[PDB]
């Protein structure tokens, strides 16, 4: 899948994809954008723990926790709470937007 | 795509889609979202024209213009200029976020 | 997912899809390819049973079976016992082909 | 996409992709399948020539081209000609599967 939503977690070793882009939560810990084989971008915390987990929370904050719940990196966009979601465009851009201002309400 | 981008437009036949739903804007006029073959939701506005086109502008604002560019119908969530998305998402809702918050800044 | 393994099968309400097209296991029976909401094909068998479910078989048979596991349509492919995939295609043609010929050899 | 149809061709840089694994088919000739930035096989004809093409041919046999049109690799399956696929399937396996032994008859 290529958006994770608030109140989601991506997994170590899990990752949001498009193409040839994938967005990964790696095992040493480190936030990678990978362009086929070649790292894009990088939160550079590779080796700073192990087994983290993303989390694109409700106030609109993208957090690198580690196993002990402690934040490594965030993207530092807390504030008002809400919908929100973080998105790898087909771009190559991964952007978070929110919150929601209109919805068809056909959610089950 | 299950993402329709500020700045963007799905003309006549065109289509948002996931799974077995299907955001389309009818030729016409009529922008149904359907589960499988099962109307959900609809604007209603089947023959007031033909041939529109579904525009999610740079204002937020989600409009349905006929080929006369004149708005047949509104999401009127018009307002701050900036980046929006319109999803369809896995929940089977269609949503508008905006505007952006964060973003890798990986764009090409 | 647009590809359905030998091995494998689709219970009621699941389905295959690529864009705006669904072939769908329905919980009528009846097996049926759908171009947004109007039915393209199907096996025209709805009614004659309850909760039937999808089975691309091991000897290239695409079998539609009932509860009590007797077979309400086949293909009638069955034959060489293999590796066969059923695909619905981009072209909206859903199609068997089988068996293998080649492979990388990368299977997890 | 995850399938290359017969009478189709990858460009330099085109791919398959699936989740995080990606077929393609390098610049440098050298065709790799990435699971996420490891390559997990490869023909190892890299550097052997410059902008090659990978082609799903009509006799069952994938080849990689140079521009002068001679062959660098082959899975050596030509044979009956026919219609096939080569899939970049969800276990990570690269299979070639053909020919069709049934179809809806539903393409346009
Ligand atoms: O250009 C962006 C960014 O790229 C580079 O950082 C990304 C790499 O950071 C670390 O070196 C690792 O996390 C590495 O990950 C690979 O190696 C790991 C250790 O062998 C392995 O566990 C992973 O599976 C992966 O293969 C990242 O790829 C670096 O150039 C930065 O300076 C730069 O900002
Ligand atoms: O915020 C007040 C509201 O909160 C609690 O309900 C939360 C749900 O409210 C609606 O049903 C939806 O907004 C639902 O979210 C869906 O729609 C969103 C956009 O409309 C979208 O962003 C989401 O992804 C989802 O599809 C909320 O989850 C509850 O306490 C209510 O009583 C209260 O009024
Ligand atoms: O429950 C939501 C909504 O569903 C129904 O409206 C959707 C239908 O509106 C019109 O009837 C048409 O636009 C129809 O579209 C189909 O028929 C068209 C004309 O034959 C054709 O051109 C299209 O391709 C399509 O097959 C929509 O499906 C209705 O029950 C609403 O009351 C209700 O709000
Ligand atoms: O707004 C001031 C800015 O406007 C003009 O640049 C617009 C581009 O600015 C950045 O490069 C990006 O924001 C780019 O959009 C990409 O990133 C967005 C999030 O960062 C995302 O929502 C988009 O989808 C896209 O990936 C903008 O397009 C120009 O006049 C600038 O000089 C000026 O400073
Ligand atoms: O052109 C192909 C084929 O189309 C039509 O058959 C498909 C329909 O067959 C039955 O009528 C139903 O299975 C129907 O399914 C819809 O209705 C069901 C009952 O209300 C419902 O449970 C399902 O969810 C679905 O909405 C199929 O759509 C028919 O014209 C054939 O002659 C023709 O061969
Ligand atoms: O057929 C003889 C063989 O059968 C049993 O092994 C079955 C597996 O054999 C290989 O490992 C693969 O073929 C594997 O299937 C993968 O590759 C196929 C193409 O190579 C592909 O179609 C499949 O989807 C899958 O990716 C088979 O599952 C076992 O009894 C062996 O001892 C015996 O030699
Ligand atoms: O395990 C499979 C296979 O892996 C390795 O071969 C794949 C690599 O082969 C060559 O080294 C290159 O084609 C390389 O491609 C990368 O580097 C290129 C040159 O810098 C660059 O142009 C490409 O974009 C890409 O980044 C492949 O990754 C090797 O270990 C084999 O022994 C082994 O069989
Ligand atoms: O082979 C004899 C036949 O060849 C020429 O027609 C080729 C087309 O024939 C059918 O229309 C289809 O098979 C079509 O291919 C579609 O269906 C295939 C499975 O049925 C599938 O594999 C393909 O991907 C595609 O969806 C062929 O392209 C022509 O000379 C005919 O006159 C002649 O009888
Ligand atoms: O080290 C990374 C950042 O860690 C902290 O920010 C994370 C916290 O921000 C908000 O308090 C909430 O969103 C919390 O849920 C979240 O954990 C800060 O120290 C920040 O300055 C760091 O950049
Ligand atoms: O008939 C539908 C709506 O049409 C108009 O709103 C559309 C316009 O809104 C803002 O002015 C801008 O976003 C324009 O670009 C857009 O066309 C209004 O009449 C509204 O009340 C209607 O609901
Ligand atoms: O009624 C549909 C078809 O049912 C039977 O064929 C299904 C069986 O075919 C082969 O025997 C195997 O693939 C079995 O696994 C499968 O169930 C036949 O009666 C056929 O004539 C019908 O068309
Ligand atoms: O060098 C790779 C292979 O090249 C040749 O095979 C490719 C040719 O095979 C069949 O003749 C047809 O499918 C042709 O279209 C195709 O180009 C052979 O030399 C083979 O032995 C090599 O392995």
């Amino acid at each position: 899948d290529n958006i994770l939503y608030s109140g989601e977690t991506l997994s170590t070793g899990e990752f949001l994809n498009y193409g040839s882009f994938v967005f990964i939560m790696q095992e040493d810990c480190n936030l990678v954008l990978y362009d086929v084989d070649k790292p894009i971008w990088a939160t550079n915390t590779g080796g700073l723990s192990r087994s983290c987990f993303l989390s694109m929370q409700t106030d609109g904050n993208l957090v690198v926790y580690n196993p002990s719940n402690k934040p490594i990196w965030a993207s530092n966009t807390g504030g008002q709470n809400g919908n929100y979601v973080c998105i790898l465009q087909k771009d190559r851009n991964v952007v978070i937007y929110g919150t929601d201002r209109w919805a068809t309400g056909t959610h089950t």
